[PDB]
């Protein structure tokens, strides 16, 4: 019985990794994730210049999940590139580097300089599409023409397999359109579904107040709130992108939640809110819990059940 | 202390009502909702002809909420119009009638017939904008040019104050565009935020199967999953539509949750999933709970706190 996976010309001890943004901003964070039992790690989505991000409080968690408007605080691309090129121990596990430039030219400049390190050291690029374009327009992955532009330019500049982090969609016609855009780009080898559910609002009844400061308390939701939305997106893209991998992210707190993602079609399974709340010990628990479900069902490997969710009649 | 209010030239004993689709499809359902302690009731969204809806199972509920792909089963518009015209006791509470035709023409046909009954009896129209659109396009409320058309054609056909039932939005640019469309129409006097969060997917780990039969298990989410989304949309539209009322719907299971909707800006609070699960006795519990929270806080009226959610600096 084993959780091993071999994909994208790498080997993974198990499918679990951090979600981008969680436990991955500093060298300390990345060393911590490397020391953990996760099968991989991803760095904080970065910009060319360092960013302080939004005013605090900017993250809060509750029994059913979290809300955030971090504002892309990060140490800048040069830091993350140095981590990938000089500091990371690739004999421990694979590394993904997430980018989130504020324009197509910023992403193009970063991927140009990432390429040789990707080719020499094997770092993998995750391009965050659920991200800021021109203010007053929707995030990039909610603007299908912008999404296409970003993918064309990054595919030309980078020239190597990469993947994309996608916001959730809610309408079948959007699933259709988004997957069709992705399927234009053969270098898009993985699709991570999903980023936070955008612009939720948590209010504290005792204080009659929102709980985060930026954007009058509006921010992206994660955790238990979003698991059915996450599953829907993983399965939608799994069915529509037969030549790509899907990585699942959203609502994973247990091996059972991970099993559901994998039934929906997930290859790797990323953990955000629950990892932020529990810490990196979560990965030993998730491994154990997933193995127990496999043992009860007689499954020996992940491929035996990946994407095998049954439908009714 | 009592929760009575006046809106839309009607008096309401309290702000609570069923959410469209729940406990409102048949004469028996409507008589049960009328008998309840709710302040108002809304009928099942209807089409010109009766519909059987989708194959069962098509609704399932869980600790965190529900999923449905009912497919608009309903008795047909002639039934709901007769209920509004001849059967409903207006001395007990106001009635809203929800329409969801499969084209703009179908809606215009139904509203031209509802107008005289609205004049004579005071039934109120809720137009469901989660309705069918042209080939390749998303639901009407997610296609702003189609929404503008529907509202223009219904406003002209109907000629009286009405409201609209909106799906959730997840992007601040979308809130800005949708509210601007709605503010083009002075007869749109109330906005109900929100319909179900579209196309989630619930999977049972034991059986490795989706839990509803239509659409390969994909359907709209309601209940605890969607409270922060519902609050965000209520407040976004409350902020953007100062000459309209906002009705809140989504995730109400307690007086506390109702309280949060009202702080966000809700004038009426609709109850879907938790009403489906608990039955119409929920209305007395929600009233008691809301009045208890008001008493502890020293609030004597809903107006004292409606829309008064606090932001941080
Ligand atoms: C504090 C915080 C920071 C995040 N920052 C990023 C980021 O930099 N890039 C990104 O792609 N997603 C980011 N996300 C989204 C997560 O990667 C993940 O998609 C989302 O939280 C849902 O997973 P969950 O339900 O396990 O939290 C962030 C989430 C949180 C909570
Ligand atoms: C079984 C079922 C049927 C519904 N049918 C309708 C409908 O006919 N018209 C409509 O506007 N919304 C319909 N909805 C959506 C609800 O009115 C409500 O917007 C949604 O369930 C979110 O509220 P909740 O969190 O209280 O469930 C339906 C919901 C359920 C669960
Ligand atoms: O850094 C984040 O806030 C973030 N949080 C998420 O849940 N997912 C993400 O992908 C990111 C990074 C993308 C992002 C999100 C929000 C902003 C933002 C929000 C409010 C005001 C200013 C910036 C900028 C970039
Ligand atoms: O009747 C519903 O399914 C329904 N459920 C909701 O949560 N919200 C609604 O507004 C509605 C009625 C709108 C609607 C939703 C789905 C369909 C549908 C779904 C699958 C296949 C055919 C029609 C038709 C109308």
């Amino acid at each position: 019985m084993c959780l091993k996976l071999n994909l994208l010309d790498h080997v993974f001890a198990n499918p679990f990794m951090n979600a981008a943004g969680v436990l991955c901003s500093t060298e300390e964070d990345l060393r911590c994730m490397t020391a953990s039992s996760s099968g991989a790690l991803v760095s904080k989505s970065c910009t060319s210049a360092p960013r302080d991000g939004n005013p605090e409080p900017r993250y809060m968690a509750f029994p059913l999940g979290s809300i955030n408007s971090m504002g892309l605080p990060n140490l800048g691309f040069d830091f993350y590139l140095k981590y990938a090129s000089d500091l990371h121990d690739y004999s421990k596990k694979p590394l993904f580097l997430s980018i989130s430039g504020l324009s197509v030219e910023e992403n193009v400049a970063m991927v140009r300089r990432l390429a040789p390190v990707a080719q020499e050291k094997g770092v993998l690029l995750e391009l965050n599409l659920s991200c800021p374009n021109v203010p007053g327009k929707p995030q990039v992955a909610y603007d299908f023409e912008a999404m296409r532009t970003y993918l064309q330019q990054v595919s030309l500049a980078y020239g190597l397999p990469f993947g994309v982090k996608m916001p959730p969609y809610f309408d079948i016609a959007h699933f259709d359109t988004a997957a069709a855009v992705l399927n234009e780009f053969p270098l898009v080898k993985f699709v991570t579904c999903v980023n936070s559910v955008g612009n939720g609002l948590v209010i504290d009844a005792e204080s009659e107040s929102v709980v985060i400061k930026p954007k009058q308390g509006f921010g992206g939701l994660g955790g238990k709130y979003i698991l059915p939305t996450a599953l829907a997106n993983v399965n939608a893209f799994y069915r529509r992108c037969p030549d790509k991998l899907v990585f699942g992210c959203g609502g994973v707190y247990s091996g059972e939640d991970a099993f559901l993602h994998i039934l929906a079609g997930a290859s790797m399974v990323q953990v955000g809110t629950a990892l932020q709340e529990e810490g990196p010990g979560i990965f030993t628990r998730l491994e154990d819990e997933l193995l127990e479900i496999m043992a009860r069902k007689g499954y020996r490997t992940l491929e035996e059940f990946r994407g095998r969710v049954k439908t009714i009649e």
